[PDB]
């Protein structure tokens, strides 16, 4: 790992969380369709 741009960064839009659970970089959470 170094700089995975394959994950969605903080403040960016995330799709419905429960279906994938993973998507946002690091300790970011998919909530309100946004990673934080």
């Amino acid at each position: 790992d170094e700089t995975p741009d394959e994950c969605v960064t903080r403040g960016n839009f995330c799709a419905t969380p429960e279906v994938h659970g993973d998507w946002c970089c690091g300790s970011l959470k998919c909530v309100s369709n946004s990673c934080r």
